[PDB]
């Protein structure tokens, strides 16, 4: 159930704004490859977003600063902060704090922040429309820009399949929005789902339809399924793809992140590794479609978990929990990456 | 310049007004196992658009009813009607006409209609907009509907350089919006193009983002080239490619057609057939794209030839050719395609 999971991420984005518009100013350098296409994508997913309200900024494409904020992976004796998409695991050794995805932990050295926050704050980038179905708070982070009407043109299935204007069970099987071959799982399990009942291919492999996908999440809305497997395997690798099923009125079929049931509900999708074997991760489907009566609850069931009536995100991931990681970064000057003194 | 190519299609499809509203009907069958969101793809291609004003339709996924035209790409002793738009041959054995792009003749049994056709179509169609930067002709076939205001938003960087407020010296070099691997033509020339300067992708193969754009005609714009090859070769095959590259103010660097000049204008976009080779590809390249006065005259190139002062498609393909290459269809009762008899 998408709203809630809209609703949620609101209330994790609850901050204050500053005294004065003196924002405490910041520095920040990235990799040297990145592009004004990629440092738009900089600027436009969720992180400069934040320092956006709380820190004045300044990017910089010369090493001839020295600055706070060092990105990227292209520099040795500096404050450099990472943060990835890829499977990638931190090195400490090179640099200083890090953005991942790992379940895990560094004192004040590691912040796990999945992309699926990203997809989540730009999921809110579009709903800040006339005609979108998904309601924001009155006046918070995402409303105080000016709204627009690009919603109803793009998406006319999707506005409708969420607010009862169409039927769920009216609608087809399972589709396949991967484009990527090396992900033998993700591949191969369009075999045994297809024998069963067709899968719809829309990248460049499995692809059923007969034309590539423009729009990813009108597609969906279209299906009573998705398939939401990761390109490899990780605890905690669960991207925006989940998102782009959750936000369809369609359900994931996930598999990739070994320990997902703590990121999002497990009776909201459909998990592939609370099974013991491969076809009890097609059996599991095949009670959904035929008994409605069982489809309606796991549809309409809450992304998120829930806490003695109120629903939350994992490990409080937050707008504010994520500053007392910066602070703390701006904070504390210790070289621990390794003072680089060649011989 | 767009818009001679947008002058041109759009009188092609000047018809008169209907002088009786009693559309003569037709019924037409298709295919089996596609669905909704392919289906849909029949009434959206270049035929029940003309038609849905000329003659009445209604389409069979329902093999017990008649029907005159059988179009598809999958009954058998009726009349049948080829049409392609992959790479496969003639068949005058099973099907009884052709729709397609070979350049043959077998009198009123061809008709090339390369699918360049069908993007002009929707590239007239997705310009019906107030904040667009193609002018449609007024009160003709697209002018006819309400328009919408949704190209601003979505495409500031096309509406700009075409309104005539851009730099075309300040973009990159070459992007390419190609996904599939087994094309070596663009798997290799892009790295011979790109093991120089920097080419710019955006779907799964040789990409560069780390990103699968939705929004193919912004990116095309934010560089300066678009990499119009084609998967293998044929004459007569010219695609739809060549026009998304047209139509976002960028130079096609195009292989594929060895009779695209006979499409369109050779001296407009830069062909990899008037070469001995690739390598003398280069050559012309780093003169148009470093000899501005060479990237404006072809941008304000029309794609199409022109005859002593006017513009023409290949072999005069208009709405009437195509609308009087079927009124001969329900002319001939004669069996053509092989009678299928077993004893
Ligand atoms: C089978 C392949 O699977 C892949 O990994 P994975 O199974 O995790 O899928 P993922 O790579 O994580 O999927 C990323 C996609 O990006 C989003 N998105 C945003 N705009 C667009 C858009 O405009 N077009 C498309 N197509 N996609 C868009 C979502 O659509 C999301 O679905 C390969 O990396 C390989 O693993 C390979 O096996
Ligand atoms: C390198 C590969 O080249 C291919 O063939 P070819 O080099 O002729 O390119 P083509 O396959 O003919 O290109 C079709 C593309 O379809 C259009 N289109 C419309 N909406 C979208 C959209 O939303 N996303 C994307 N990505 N594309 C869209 C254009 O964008 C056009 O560009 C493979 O078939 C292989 O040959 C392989 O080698």
């Amino acid at each position: 159930m998408f709203q809630p999971l809209l609703d949620a991420y609101v209330e994790s984005a609850s901050i204050e704004k500053m005294a004065s518009k003196s924002p405490p100013p910041l520095k920040i350098a990235v990799a040297n490859w990145w592009g004004d296409e990629e440092i738009k994508e900089f600027k436009n997913f969720v992180l400069y977003f934040i320092l956006s309200q709380r820190y004045t900024i300044t990017l910089h494409q010369n090493p001839n600063e020295f600055s706070d904020l060092v990105f990227g992976n292209p520099y040795q004796n500096a404050k450099r902060v990472f943060y990835t998409g890829e499977n990638e695991s931190p090195n400490f050794n090179l640099f200083d704090y890090a953005i991942g995805f790992d379940e895990l932990d560094f004192n004040d050295r590691y912040l796990r922040m999945p992309l699926y926050y990203n997809e989540l704050h730009i999921k809110a980038e579009s709903v800040n429309d006339t005609t979108a179905p998904y309601k924001l708070k009155d006046n918070s982070l995402y409303a105080l820009k000016k709204p627009s009407h690009c919603f109803k043109e793009k998406h006319p299935n999707l506005c409708a399949v969420v607010n009862d204007e169409s039927d769920p069970l009216k609608r087809g099987f399972a589709s396949f929005v991967a484009s990527n071959p090396n992900a033998p799982i993700r591949n191969a399990f369009n075999d045994a789902l297809n024998s069963i009942e067709p899968v719809t291919g829309g990248g460049s492999v499995r692809n059923t339809l007969g034309y590539n996908v423009k729009n990813k999440n009108e597609f969906l809305s279209q299906y009573k399924f998705n398939l939401c497997f990761e390109n490899t395997q990780g605890y905690g690798y669960v991207t925006e793809k989940i998102i782009d099923a959750y936000f369809s009125h369609t359900i994931p079929i996930y598999w990739g992140s070994p320990s997902v049931a703590k990121d999002f509900n497990p009776k909201s999708f459909v998990n592939v590794h609370d099974f013991k074997n491969f076809d009890e991760a097609i059996d599991y489907i095949k009670y959904l479609h035929t008994h409605k009566n069982a489809y309606l609850d796991m549809l309409y069931e809450n992304p998120l978990n829930t806490l003695d009536g109120k629903a939350y995100f994992y490990q409080n991931l937050s707008f504010k929990k994520i500053l007392a990681f910066f602070k703390t970064i701006l904070d504390n000057d210790t070289i621990y990456h390794d003072n680089p003194f060649i011989f």
